């Protein structure tokens, strides 16, 4: 896989998501300054729904936040009792920014894309980005 | 991508380092004992070359380690391609375990490949 580029425009479907996190969290995704010096943080978005994330994917990206593209969960071995869990990473700069992008993004997906789940995740001392 | 079918047989090539795992840290590799309930932690192992990273991938696999595909970390604006997958363990415990491990092979055989100590909270979205 590659990672997404800005300039891309989004596609019209994905514009709705998007409005509304620039409107409900303008921090993360003011199109201004410089992105943050470390990324200590993120959010994993999941979902058993193998498209749903790619939504996510486009649509949570700034200088504030980056999003990998979607990949899967590994099985739990030796388990027939489950399906595949798609994911995606969305780094921040710290655990507060965090908890403010799970929060906006679940509080959206909770109505419209209500399998999508969220998890805080840290690193140390930060994760690798590439500069 | 579609997550490593642990049915299936490595590659001849991918065998040595899973021997090396197994060896070095039985207890994470091992197919006796319990898997964990949680997964509270994890290594990002991430390095620009992802033909290595599938290596890593399939041989970073037992019922105590479960390790992603290989994906890609997003470019940070005003700037190629570095690529990741994550391990996911236990604890904190199993992940410096592990890092420590995996980089003792790597930093001889796969200098490029570096890993991150990841803490989820409370823990990854994996199955119980």
């Amino acid at each position: 896989q590659k990672p997404h580029n800005p300039s891309d425009p989004l596609p019209k479907k994905y514009q709705g998501m998007r409005r509304h996190l620039q409107v409900t969290a303008p921090r993360l995704f003011d199109p201004e300054g410089h992105p943050p010096t470390h990324f200590k943080s993120a959010v994993m978005f999941s979902s058993t729904h193998p498209y749903t994330l790619n939504k996510l994917h486009k649509c949570i990206q700034s200088k504030h936040v980056l999003s990998t593209p979607v990949s899967c969960l590994p099985l739990v071995p030796g388990t027939t009792q489950q399906c595949v869990t798609y994911y995606l990473l969305s780094f921040v700069e710290d655990k507060k920014q965090a908890k403010k992008l799970k929060r906006v993004v679940l509080a959206y997906c909770e109505k419209y894309h209500s399998s999508v789940e969220g998890t805080i995740v840290k690193a140390k001392p930060y994760f690798p980005l590439p500069e």
